[PDB]
C-alpha cells in the first residue's frame, strides 16, 4: 500500500503507526496542488512539530517531510496570489529553514506582507530566494519599522564559513507605499549587541526595493555585504536610495555593490555619514539622485565603471557632493559623467570640502551650454569646494561647439590665480610707454564682491599682464576668466594661451579670446582658450591685453591642464 | 480517488467535470515520463489553452497544471535530444512563462532550433535558463535574422522593478553554421520604436555564442545590460564577435562585461561604432581578434584587469585600433597586454587617432624581438597614431633580453624629436673646431619620406647634438632613433643618454648605444637606451656624437620617460 | 497500472519485462524518500549499470532513469547526515553526470569525504553544486593528497563552449583537520599533461576552504577560473590560504577574484611564485595574513576595491611582500589599507623589491602611534624594498594626531636625501660667519652604520643646510629625518620646509620641527612637517639649520609630496 492523503488536515487526523512508512500528500490546502510531498513515519523523532516539514499526528505520531533542496514556503501553507497576509506562513516557514541551516524558496508570484512584525534574515543560516521569475512582495499595507533586516547570530563562527554560501536574499520586487517610518532592509543591527555580529560576505542579490521611507539602511555590523543587479528607487526621505548613518559599530568594510542602479529618487538620495567606511560600486548608475559623503572622517568611495546623469531632469541637483569632515576620499574611475541639458545649471555637479580628495581617473569631463556654475562659484568650473581634485587620464571635450570649462580651483595652472595673494603679485604687468595707465588690485571688487579683483585702465597704449609657467606634454587644457568691461572704444582686448619649448621656441597651437564690448560680469574662454599641449611644449604663457581707453576688470584667471 | 492518466494527449480526452479535482499527468508524450505534473480541474477558468500549462479537455473543462516555480519547456512537450525542432515548443512555453511573469527553463540536453522566427525575451517578464549543465543549442539549421532578442515591452515601470530580478538568457551554449544572413542575439531592438524600451540591468550570463555572422549584436535601447562568463567567439562578419552600430536610438549606458571571453574569431573582431557609449569589461581576455573603436565621438571603454593577446597566432592584426572619430577614451587598467612571437610584427598593436586618449594605468608592456612597428609608423615604438597616451604606474620590460621600445610619439621627452618643426631649432648643434662640417635639416628624407631628417657629415673633427630637460624619479625610460649611416669610416658615433641633479652634478648609470657601419635605415636603442631614472635626477641629457668622416642621417630621436 | 517499488534492492529483484514500461521508484535505501523517480523499462538497452541512472535487474533488464535537470548524489544512495563515507556514491554520481554533460547536485546536509582518493570535476562536463543552502563537507578524516581538483579533459573544443556554462563548484563549506599533506582544492593539473587543459572560464564560487594543508593550490593549465564569494582560512602551510607556486605550465591569464575573503590564517598566508602570471582581486578582504609576491618575473597583481587590515591581531607581519624577482607589478587601487594599534610596527607593511613596482592610485596611506619603521629601514616610512613606488590621487593622513610619515625612498622630493652620493653634492651648506664651523660627510655613521650621514658642528653661528625643487599644486606632503644630536647647548636647531612660487615670492605655510636636546638617534617630523602644498606654489626648500656649539649628526632627510 501507499497512502495518499489529500490535504494537511487530513494527514494529521490519520491514525499512523508504522516507522518508516511513507506517506504522500497531495496539497497543504485541499484541492490547491501546492505544497504536498513525501512524508516518512517516525515514532521515535524529536523534531518540533510546525504543521509544515515535521506534522504531529493527533496519536502524537511524527511524519517527517522528505524535502531534498530547499524549503519552499508552500510546505507550511503559504499561497501565492492570495489576498491572505503571507508573512505569517513565510515567517515561520524561514524559521524552520533556518533551523535547518537551508535556504527558503518562495515560488514566484505576488503575496502582500501586512501587519508590523520583520522578518530577520540570518545570513550564517539561510537565505530567502524567490523562485524563480518577478517575485512580488506587496508591502504597502505594512506597518512595522522594517520590512527585513540581515544580521547573523554568531560573532566568528560559523558564520566565517557560511554567509557566503548562499545569498541572503534573492530575486524579490519589495514594495512600501512611501508612509514614513516603515524602512524596505536594514543591513545589519539596530542596536550594539554585547557581542558582535560576523556579516561578512552576505549577499543580496536580483531585488528590488522601492517606496518606502528609506529603501536601504545600514546598520551595525554593516561590512562586507555585497549587492549585485540590486535597485533602489522612489524612496520617501531625502536620504532614503541608500543611508549610512554616522557612529555605526564594527563596519564600514568594503560595502560592495555590483551593477545596481540607484535612480528616480524623487527627493531621495544616497548619503553616507559614518567614519572610516569603505565603499565600492562597480558598473553602477547613479540616476536622478544626489551621493552625498559628510562623514567626519576616513570615508572612502570607489565608483568604477559607474554612470551619474540626470536623465528626463530639470533639476540642477548636484551629483557627488563631498561637503564635510576630513580625509575623505571620492574616486571616479572610468565610466562616464552625463549631462543632459536644463533651463541652467547654477551649482556645481560635483563639490568637494576642505580636506576632502575628489580623484578623476580616465573619465570624459562633459561639457553644455546651459552651464551656469558661475551663480555659485563665482566663475566658470565644473568642480566646487574648498578640497583636492587629481586628474590621471582624464579627457576634455575640446571639439564640443558649446564649450569647454575647467575642472577645480585646485589644477589652477597659474599662481595668483584668483588674486587671493591679496596683490598683484606672480603677474607681470607691462604698461608699455603708458606712464598714466592704472592697473590696481581690488578687494572685494570681483562677481560676488567678496574676492580680489584686477582692474586695468590702460591710457594712450594698451597693457599686457602675462605669466609663465612649466608644462609639457601629453596634455590637454581649458582656462575661464571672469571680465567685466566698463567701457571700451571697440574690442576690449584679448586673453590668450600659447606654448614655447625650453629654447623659447613659440609652438603652434596658441589660442585667444576676444573681450569684446558687452559691459558686466561675463565668463570669457569657453570655446576658445582649450586645446591640447603641442608636443615638445615646455612653458605655457598666458597673456591678458587691455586696448588703450578701455576699462577692464578681471578676476577668476583658471586655467587647468589636465596632465 | 487519486485519479492519474499517461499522456496529455488522454489527459484532455476524458470527460473532467469536479471543480478542484487534482489530477496527476504522468508524461506529456506516452512513455517518455518527462513533463507530467498534477493539474487542478478549474470549471470556471478564462484561461487560454495551451497543451501544456492549462490543458482544454474534450468537453470545454480546463485543467490547469499546479506549477511552483519555473516553467518548462517539457511541460509543452520539448524533448531532449531529439532530432525534431523544439524550437516551436520553447517558443510556446516561453510565451506562456512571460504571461505571468516566470522563468522557462530547458532541461539540460542537445536541441535544435530550426526554421525562421527569432524568440524575443522580454526581460521585464521572463528569461530563458538551461537548466543546469552543458544546454546546447543547434542553430546551424536556423535561417531567420536572429535567434534570440532581449528587449522590454515597457517604457519605465514595471521593467525598472523587475529586469533585474532574473537573468534574460543563462546556461545555454548557441551555435549556428556561420551562415550569412543569421546572427545570434540582438541586444535591444532591430528598429526605433515609438516609445523607448527600458532595458536596465538586464542580464546575459553563463552562455557562449558561436558561429554566427554577428554572434552578439547591439540595437536601439541597449543600456545598462550586464553579461557574466559569457563567451563569443568564430563568427564571419569582420565585426562579428561583437558589434555596436553607429547610430542607436536611447543606448550606451554603461554596458558591462565581467569575466567575459572574446576570442578566435578567424577574422571576426569587436567593433564600437556609436557614439555617446560607455562599456565596462572586467576581467575580460580578448584573444587573436581586435578591438575597434570608431564611434564618431564621445566612446569611453575601461578595461579593467583584462588580457589581450595572440595566443597561437601568426597574425599582425592589431589588439586596440582606436582608428576615427574625437573625445574617445580607453582605458587599459591592470591585466596584461601579451605578445607571442610571429614572423614580424609590422604594425602597431594598439593605434589611437587623433583627438583621442588611451590611458594605461598598472600594465606592464611587453616587449619582443620580433617587434618590427617602424614598418608602418616609420620609427621603432610600441603604439601608433596622432592621439595621446597616458601612463599611470606602467612598468617597462627593462631586463628583456631583446630589447625595449618607446611607448608613444605624445610621450616624447625631447622637443622637435622628428624635426617637425621643420629645422633643428630646439637641438645644440656643436660642431667643435669643425668649421668645414655639415649638419642641416632636410626635408622629406626620413624613414617614409613624409618627414624631416637631421644629416650630420663632420669633417676633421665629430659633431655633438645634444638636448637637456627636465626629470624627476621615480620613473623608467626607453629611446629609439632611426639611423642611415651613409659611408662611415669605423664605428659612426654613439647616442648617450645621462641624468644631473639640479645643482648639475652628474649621476652615475649612463647608457649608450653605437651605431656601428652598417648602411641604411635602421633602429638604434633597442638593448642600449634604457633604465632606471636615478633617484635624485632632475634633467636628463642626450647626446648624438657622429665621428668625423661620417656622414649620418637621423630621424624620430623618441625618448620616453614613464613618470 | 503504475508499478511503484519502495528500494533500489526490491527495483533490482523484481521479473521486470515489459519494454517501455514506466515504472516509479519511490526511494534509493528503503524508508528513506530520497533519490527515487521514475525508470524507463528496457529489454533492448545493454547499458552499463551504476545503481543510480542505469540500473541493471537480475534478470538483465536494464531500467533507465528519467531525469530532468541535474543528476542528484541521491540517485545514486548518498544519504545526508550520515556516518558513513560520502565520497564513493558523489564520486559515482559525479562520474554519470560528467558522461552526459549534466551537473551533480548534493542536497543540502552534512558530508563525510574518507579515503584518499580525490574528485576531479572536469569543467567542460559538470560541476558540483551544494543545494540549496549551508552544505558541509567534512574531510577531516581524508588522507589523500587533495579533496578536489578542476581540470578539463579537453585540450580545446567543446571546453571553449562549455565551462563557462555553469560552476565547477559551488555552495561547499569543505573542510580538513589541518593535517600535514592534505590539500583543499587544486586549480589545474597536478603534473604537466600529454596536451594542455582548456580551463578558462571555469568558475568556484560561494565555497569555503578552509584547515587543510594547502586550502586552494593551483596548478598547470591554471588560467582564466573566477571565483566569486569563496573565503579561505586556518590552513597549516605559511602558503596555505592561496598557494601559485613557480614552475606551472600553461597558467597565469586573468585569475580572477571577486568578493572573496582570505583571512585568519594563524600563520598561513598567500604567496604567488610563478613567473608570467597576472591576478585581479575586485572587493577582496585580506585579514591577518601576508601577500607575498616572490616571482621570478613579471607577476602582476591588481587589487581594486580591496581591504588590508590586522583585525584583532597583535602581529607585525607585513600586509604586501613583493620580496624576489624582476618586472613584478602590484596595484592597489581604491579601498582601504587599515593599521589597527600594535606593541610596535617595527617593519614595513608594504615592502617592494629591486627592479618591481608597487602602484597605489585612490587610496588613503594609513598612520598610527606605534608605527616604527625605522627599527626596519633606518628611517622612518611606510614601504620598504629598493623597488619603486607610484603613487595616483594618493591621500596622507594629515589630520592624524600622532603624525604622518613619507610612503617610500623612490619618492624623495630632494637629491642625495640618504647621503648615497657620497658626499654632501646638491645640499648647500652655508655656514655664514663661521668659517671654523666643521659640516662633513662621514661613511657608515647613519643609524644602522652601514650608510652614511652628514655631520653638523658649527662653531659661534649657526649652519643652515638647504635645498630648493619644483613643486606644483595640488598635492599633500609629508617629510621625515633621523638625526642624533652628540651635544647641544639648548635646542639644537631645526628643519623646516617652505613654499615659494615661480617668482620667489614666499607662500604662508611654512612648517618647522624643533630638535631639542635629547642625544641618540631619534624620528624628527612626524605631527610637524606636513601638509597640503599651497595653490600657486612652484618651488619647495628644505633647511636644516643647526645651532652654534651643537654637534648633530643627520641621516635620512625623506620627504615626499604625493602629487
Amino acid at each position: 500500500e501507499y497512502p495518499q492523503f489529500s490535504s494537511m488536515a487530513k494527514l494529521k487526523a490519520f491514525p499512523h503507526s508504522e516507522d518508516g512508512q511513507l506517506v504522500r500528500l497531495l496539497s497543504w490546502h485541499e484541492g490547491v496542488g501546492l505544497g504536498g510531498g513525501l512524508f516518512k513515519v517516525s515514532t521515535s523523532s524529536t523534531a518540533t512539530g510546525n504543521d509544515g516539514t515535521v506534522v504531529v499526528a493527533s496519536n502524537g505520531v511524527r511524519l517527517l517531510r522528505v524535502v531534498n533542496g530547499p524549503i519552499w514556503a508552500d510546505m507550511f501553507g503559504a499561497l501565492p496570489n492570495s489576498d491572505i497576509d503571507s508573512m505569517p506562513a513565510v515567517a515561520a516557514a524561514y524559521a524552520y529553514a533556518a533551523s535547518v541551516n537551508t535556504d527558503l524558496y518562495i515560488g514566484v508570484a505576488t503575496y502582500k506582507f501586512k501587519g508590523s512584525t520583520p522578518i530577520n534574515v540570518d545570513p550564517s543560516r539561510a537565505g530567502i530566494i524567490g523562485y524563480q521569475g518577478k517575485v512580488r512582495i506587496d508591502c504597502s499595507e505594512f506597518t512595522g519599522s522594517i520590512v527585513f533586516s540581515i544580521n547573523s547570530s554568531y560573532s566568528y563562527t560559523p558564520a566565517a564559513y557560511y554567509n557566503n554560501l548562499s545569498p541572503a536574499l534573492q530575486g524579490l520586487y519589495v514594495f512600501g507605499a512611501k508612509t514614513s517610518g516603515v524602512d524596505g532592509l536594514l543591513v545589519g543591527r539596530e542596536t550594539v549587541g554585547s557581542d558582535k555580529s560576523y556579516n561578512g560576505q552576505t549577499e543580496v542579490r536580483e531585488c528590488t526595493f522601492d517606496k518606502f521611507d528609506r529603501n536601504i539602511r545600514m546598520g551595525h555590523n554593516s561590512w562586507r555585504f555585497v549587492f549585485y543587479k540590486v535597485n533602489s528607487l522612489n524612496a520617501l526621505s531625502p536620504n532614503g536610495i541608500l543611508y549610512v548613518p554616522a557612529g555605526l559599530d564594527d563596519s564600514g568594510e568594503i560595502l560592495s555593490f555590483y551593477h545596481c542602479q540607484f535612480f528616480d529618487g524623487a527627493g531621495s538620495n544616497i548619503r553616507l555619514s559614518c567614519s572610516s567606511y569603505t565603499m565600492v560600486f562597480n558598473t553602477c548608475s547613479f540616476l536622478n539622485i544626489t551621493f552625498f559623503v559628510d562623514s567626519a572622517s576616513s570615508a572612502t568611495v570607489t565608483c568604477n565603471g559607474c554612470n551619474f546623469e540626470n536623465p528626463g531632469s530639470a533639476s540642477t541637483r548636484r551629483y557627488v557632493d563631498i561637503s564635510a569632515g576630513h580625509t575623505n576620499v571620492f574616486n571616479i574611475i572610468g565610466g562616464s559623467i552625463v549631462t543632459n541639458s536644463n533651463p541652467g545649471q547654477t551649482q556645481a555637479l560635483l563639490y568637494v570640502s576642505t580636506d576632502n580628495l575628489l580623484n578623476l581617473v580616465g573619465v570624459t569631463a562633459p561639457y553644455g551650454g546651459h552651464y551656469q556654475q558661475e551663480q555659485e562659484l563665482g566663475y566658470h568650473a565644473f568642480i566646487g569646494g574648498a578640497g583636492t581634485v587629481t586628474t590621471s587620464g582624464v579627457m576634455l571635450q575640446l571639439r564640443n561647439g558649446a564649450g569647454t570649462c575647467p575642472l577645480h580651483s585646485s589644477l589652477s595652472t597659474f599662481s595668483n590665480w584668483n588674486f587671493g595673494y591679496g596683490n598683484l603679485n606672480a603677474w607681470t604687468v607691462d604698461k608699455g610707454t603708458g606712464t598714466s595707465s592704472v592697473v590696481e588690485y581690488l578687494a572685494n571688487a570681483g562677481p560676488k564682491g567678496t574676492e580680489g579683483a584686477m582692474r586695468v585702465a590702460p591710457v594712450s597704449v594698451g597693457t599686457n599682464v602675462s605669466q609663465v609657467q612649466a608644462v609639457t606634454n601629453p596634455g590637454m587644457f581649458s582656462m575661464s576668466c571672469m571680465v567685466n568691461i566698463a567701457t571700451t572704444p571697440g574690442n576690449a582686448g584679448q586673453v590668450s594661451i600659447g606654448f614655447l619649448d625650453a629654447a623659447g621656441n613659440s609652438l603652434p597651437g596658441g589660442v585667444s579670446a576676444n573681450l569684446g564690448t558687452t559691459t558686466g560680469w561675463q565668463v570669457i574662454g569657453k570655446n576658445t582658450l582649450r586645446g591640447k599641449v603641442p608636443i615638445g611644449a615646455k612653458q605655457v604663457r598666458v597673456n591678458i591685453q587691455t586696448v588703450a581707453g578701455a576699462d577692464v576688470k578681471y578676476a577668476y584667471l583658471l586655467c587647468n591642464v589636465v596632465k
